[PDB]
């Protein structure tokens, strides 16, 4: 219940012989008071602060020095993986991230904590100085037009969520208020961004997206990775990190091989589109429709040609690719695909990932070698980070 916190583990949590404690750093001299138990482990509910780490300043690093943030993914990477990875710094560690959801309750604007309270905030830095404005919009909105807003204790209320999105290449914003059933007063008074959406969340569900009720402005905004422009919907994925996310695109485009390319779990096509747009032949696939279709849009606006088409990786073809991406959901690589792979055998496979132990698992399953890899930090004051590796 005394002593210095030694290291961290691989969800970020300070490592005090044993008993494990949040939001501390190595270094850092502690007296726990209070212990909980969180799936058989002794965690310190309540704790004192007697020394404070020199490695100290969803953000469950936030407390630490970007160094030593690299460091610690350092670490992980190698204690999973068997061999040292480099990191690559996030080009910027605030402003970086382009979406944001911000639940909009009685009492207060921000995040749940203690599920069951919010944390009220004028500005989410790692979003940057949007948020402020449209934080500060949202107050006199609401306000002067009374909306009905989310009492958490009773789940009734008519505004739930503000979500908002920006291109941090492009300067375009776009707000979307999820609500429930009801009418959203004009918003075109009080916002000024590029695209102002409403939507209603029809679901019984707590979730910060619904169904497509009205937009004003701009149906899509973009943001662009260097020379091709990305469409975002409210619905649709993009990179959350922009900065990164150009880095991203660009170690992609360098690591695959030959002319013929598959981007395979291409979502909206991120990587197909890029490489689309250096002059490889891009076919990509993806289960989910509405990817596909804003993949579709991509190509057209960026005037490619490429292919994107929707399959489950249980039925994709790998016959006749030079080099195939895939960037799977967190179940990893189907079996089926693994074994497509193992028996067409192209080139050269990317793999990319930001769950490290699951690459571990499949990567021993194909029967290639890790030619090339190198983190990314997509994922600044977390414990995550994104891995691209190139397979031969
Ligand atoms: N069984 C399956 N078969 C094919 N695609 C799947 C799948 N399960 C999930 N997916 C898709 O797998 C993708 C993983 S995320 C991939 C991100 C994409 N490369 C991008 O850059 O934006 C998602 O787009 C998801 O829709």
């Amino acid at each position: 219940m005394r002593g210095v916190i030694r290291k961290l583990n691989d969800d970020g949590f300070g490592v005090l012989k044993g008993i494990l404690v949040p939001f501390s750093a190595p270094g850092d001299e502690i007296i726990v008071e209070r212990v909980e138990r969180v799936k058989k482990r002794r965690v310190a509910s309540q704790w004192k602060l007697v020394r404070s780490s020199p490695l100290r300043v969803g953000c469950t690093l936030q407390h630490l020095n970007y160094d030593y943030q690299l460091e610690f993914k350092r670490k992980k990477l190698k204690r999973i993986l068997g061999f040292e990875v480099e990191v690559v710094p996030s080009p910027k560690i605030f402003g970086h991230r382009n979406r944001i959801d911000l639940a909009i309750t009685k009492d207060g604007i921000g995040f749940r904590e203690k599920w069951w309270k919010i944390v009220d905030i004028d500005e989410c830095p790692v979003f940057g100085k949007t948020s402020r404005e449209a934080i500060e919009r949202l107050k006199e909105f609401i306000e002067e037009e009374k909306i009905s807003v989310w009492n958490i204790k009773k789940d009734e209320g008519f505004l739930r969520y503000m979500v908002l999105r920006e291109g941090k290449f492009t300067e375009e914003v776009m707000v979307n208020f999820v609500t429930k059933e009801g009418n959203l007063p004009d918003p075109t008074n009080y916002f000024d961004f590029d695209s102002i959406y409403w939507s209603v969340n029809r679901s019984k569900s707590d979730v910060s997206y619904g169904d497509i009720e009205r937009f004003w402005g701009k149906e899509f905004i973009r943001e662009r990775l260097d020379d091709v422009d990305y469409l975002i919907h409210p619905n649709s994925f993009f990179q959350t990190n922009s900065y990164q996310a150009v880095n991203l695109v660009r170690k992609v485009s360098e690591l695959v091989e030959g002319e013929k390319i598959l981007d395979m779990y291409s979502g909206v096509g991120t990587f197909g589109i890029y490489l689309a747009k250096r002059g490889f032949n891009v076919k990509g696939f993806d289960s989910n429709e509405f990817a596909i279709e804003m993949a579709r849009r991509n190509v057209e606006i960026n005037n490619v040609d490429a292919e994107f088409e929707v399959a489950s990786d249980r039925e994709v073809s790998v016959k006749g690719f030079d080099t195939v991406i895939v960037d799977p959901p967190r179940a990893g690589l189907h079996p089926r695909l693994v074994k497509r792979l193992n028996r067409e055998k192209p080139g050269v496979i990317v793999y990319v990932s930001c769950n490290p132990e699951t690459f571990a698992r499949d990567v021993k399953m194909l029967d290639y070698r890790i030619d090339e890899i190198v983190a990314l930090d997509m994922f600044p004051h977390t414990p995550h980070v994104e891995l691209v590796a190139k397979l031969v």
